[PDB]
């Protein structure tokens, strides 16, 4: 019972650092040029790992010379990877993203790829002991809502000292995921979700979605600049201020750098105000710095 | 492998990595959007070249440079897949293999580019004179570090200097990009191809006002030759008579991505198989209108 798990997408991301965000129908020559294995609950990893955090990813993968470049970067990092539910039919997922090198700003064209996800099969399929916390990226709702009955019902069978805790990001605004607010101890809603549904705060966000969740747990919503906030079932708001760097560079993966990060410091038993501030603390440092290396 | 003596076309120039994607709408800084469609294809002048090349019999090889690592394994492959010998490349220790990233808006045509990074040093002089040049009967230069690739086009007329006529290596640059230190270009070479694009840059209004305003800078006996997309192609010889081929336009165009590489090597293979100039400039529009009305390369056939 020592692992984090985290279940999404792993996606290639062929990244471009350009010194300004071209204008429409322009042609600009970037920087400089990497490759990056990406996706949320693939970066969510990428960070965990980085801070001493055994971890497993669990996403779909077709087998190939990309996944075979996503898989050697998985190891090296020492993220488990055998979990993973390898393809037959479609191709591995990438993305072009275009990093503006001036604000960090960073643009993703997603070319999501036919590959079907992980179910509620695959992860009847797994092994609940070796985890002390499941995190799950937002994607097929209702094939996940069952994912997460499941690890409740294991849960019911266990000693409050043993307990499997559980997180859930929904980071796109799309319907058939509000129905995920209704597990997990902690609950991750986008900036852009928010925004998408009425809400310009992260206090009014909370207010607003907090009947939405199961009861006792905590949502999270992050800001950008503007820190980040969490309400827990006393009622009581938590703030945290960003740690922005003097010189923002890259904020390619800053959301699930600050959900690994609040995750990790939920799993020491960390309070949520200490866990707040400690999310923000190291996607600020992320965003100074191209890439991962270098957080810790 | 063993490659006969002066059997094999080499083109010196860029490959590169091009990631294709078409989108509903261009996106807006710092969002997270799907494309309809991504494509992957290995771009580049000497590089498409050498795929043509290949499609029309002709054994090519391809010398640029590469770092090692996972995009230029993907472009070898691609090479490789296309009937073309990559064993010349020049293996870097330091940059990036190019990649540009190119996104097309759908709902209107547009095509917004961010070029590859500058990180990858060019094939060099001192890398070229490493090549044993009896294998190839032409050699064709894509103009890009000129005053380099002037000492390779010295070696090749040094090597030339004590051959038999009959076993010469033919000659052919192109000038492709208006800038100034390529024009040095001009002055090397049997065959120079000039584009459209550098010819309106040096204010010429048409291939025969380009033809004639430039080919004094050429050397004596060569050839010049400038296509101007549907107003056909000329070229203009030491005879000093003015030839021409009108375009072959295509049902409805497709993709004219690289038909003036298709244009090219054309030329260059119909002129290599001893084919008069006239013929050449003809088979060249042939070739071109069709590959405008095809998607890539595959059926030009
Ligand atoms: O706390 C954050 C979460 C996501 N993005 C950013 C960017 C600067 S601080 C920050």
């Amino acid at each position: 019972g020592s692992q984090i798990l985290c279940v999404g997408l792993v996606v290639l991301d062929v990244i471009s650092l350009v010194d300004k965000y071209p204008k429409e129908d322009s042609e600009i020559r970037c920087l400089s040029q990497r490759w990056q294995r990406g996706g949320n609950a693939s970066n969510s990893c990428t960070v965990l790992s980085l801070l001493g955090a055994p971890c497993a990813f669990m996403g779909s993968m077709a087998p190939g010379h990309v996944a075979d470049f996503l898989v050697a970067d998985f190891r090296r990092r020492g993220v488990d990877v055998s979990q993973v539910a390898w393809q037959s039919k479609g191709d591995t997922p990438s993305s072009c993203c275009i990093i503006n090198n001036s604000n960090g700003n960073r643009t993703i064209v997603l070319h999501d790829t036919s590959l079907p996800d992980v179910s509620a099969t695959d992860f009847e399929k797994v092994d609940l002991t070796q985890f002390k916390w499941i995190h799950i990226e937002g994607r097929n709702a209702s094939e996940q809502v069952k994912m997460l009955q499941r690890i409740d019902a294991h849960n019911t069978r266990q000693p409050p000292e043993q307990k499997i805790r559980v997180s859930v990001e929904v980071e796109k605004p799309r319907e058939e995921l509000f129905q995920l607010f209704g597990y997990g101890d902690v609950v991750f809603v986008s900036k852009d979700v928010a925004k998408h549904l009425g809400f310009q705060s992260a206090e009014e966000a909370l207010r607003g979605l907090y009947g939405r969740v199961r009861k006792g747990a905590v949502l999270v919503c992050a800001w950008a600049e503007e820190g980040a906030d969490a309400l827990g079932p006393d009622g009581k708001l938590l703030h945290s201020d960003a740690f922005p760097p003097p010189r923002v560079v890259d904020t390619l993966g800053a959301g699930d750098t600050f959900n690994a990060s609040v995750i990790f410091s939920l799993s020491q038993g960390r309070s949520v105000q200490e866990a707040l501030r400690f999310g923000c603390q190291v996607a600020g440092k992320k965003c100074g710095l191209q890439g991962f290396d270098g957080i810790v």
